[PDB]
């Protein structure tokens, strides 16, 4: 009985293993998509079955923090959302953090993605007028030359600066898709999608 | 590149399918087990799943009744939970509804289900003091002899009365545990059950 009970729950901790890695795969493809509301839904059924999730392996949190920064990406915009327990983060800012912690290599595309960003997160404050909110995020992401233009923009307060023209929002969802591809290639051969693709090929 | 992503949408509708029979079978064993806590943590997972589903087979949909049915019952002394548009609805009513919707058989058990839950609507209402309420909930649900001592005993206002203490909660309670046994039984051969418990025990 108590045993039985023990091995229940071992095996609802494998299925939930299963259950996150496709999901992950579902949100990764929805966001390279543009599918905005699969992609809303398809997150809150991925942050359900992490709180159904205790003990995770490395490759775990790794997919995880790949959630949470494609979470945070999507709502880089949205300045009302808090995303930290310090309500001053910005979701940009919150997306930089998990991009400094996936354990991940850091070739090229990793730093260009970190930069645009660092760019970005400083854009987003003075296209919607807060102009003293982008210089507090200034001094919280850096923490010579790239910072030096940034501070000069920020006091213009130059909101449609030709310098975020050149690193746009859109040039920085696009380098991040590219990685998101390589995400896609490596989960879709995980088991639950794998399964998933034999049985509708089956049916062809 | 339009037929892969039809083929990729098929593979996430045959993986939903597979996690929620998972997620039922999950439910099912934390509300025999009394697992209050996995219970909500597992009823949010299904219902975020529920949401990416698009087309039900009946199967499904069956499923689908028995996690709101047991929602409804674990729910069924929170007189301020509003299951249906029609806020007057008590949750214990809105249980009933769905019992007698679910394409099942009308053995003694099902019909014994029934009865205790309507005797029950109305417990719960007069011991929260609510005596106009269980009138109501009366009147909605009946809709002979059953329903005269009823509607005596919440013209008395007797709270306690020996009535309900033939026809308890806990009696509710541990027929409905029954049904959930054979439901745990049917579905414990699913697809993603099967698959993580002989994952568990090839590593025994
Ligand atoms: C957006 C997806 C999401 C992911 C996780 C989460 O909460 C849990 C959480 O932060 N951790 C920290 C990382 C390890 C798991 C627990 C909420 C939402
Ligand atoms: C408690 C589990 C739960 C289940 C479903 C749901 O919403 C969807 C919903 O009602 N239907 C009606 C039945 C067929 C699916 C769509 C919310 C919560
Ligand atoms: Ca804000
Ligand atoms: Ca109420």
């Amino acid at each position: 009985e108590e045993e039985d009970a023990g091995l229940v729950a071992e095996a609802e901790a494998v299925a939930a293993g299963w259950m996150l890695d496709f999901l992950c795969l579902s949100l990764c493809r929805a966001f390279r998509d543009g599918r905005s509301e699969d992609f809303r839904r398809t997150r809150n059924s991925a942050e359900a079955i992490i709180h159904g999730l205790s003990s995770l392996t490395a490759c775990q949190l790794r997919t995880i923090y790949i959630c949470q920064f494609l979470t945070r990406i999507a709502a880089g915009k949205t300045l009302d959302a808090q995303f930290e327990n310090d309500e001053r983060i910005t979701p940009l800012e919150s997306a930089l953090m998990i991009w400094g912690s996936i354990e991940k290599e850091h070739d090229k595309l990793h730093e260009e993605i970190q930069n645009l960003i660092k760019i970005q997160a400083i854009a987003v404050c003075m296209e919607n007028g807060n102009f003293k909110e982008a210089e507090e995020v200034f001094e919280r992401i850096f923490g010579m030359p790239f910072k030096s233009k940034l501070l000069m923009i920020i006091s213009q307060k130059d909101t449609f600066h030709s310098f975020f023209q050149h690193f746009s929002y859109n040039h920085m969802m696009e380098k991040i898709k590219s990685y998101v591809n390589y995400v896609l290639s490596e989960k879709s051969s995980t088991f639950l999608m794998k399964a998933a693709a034999k049985v509708v090929e089956s049916k062809r």
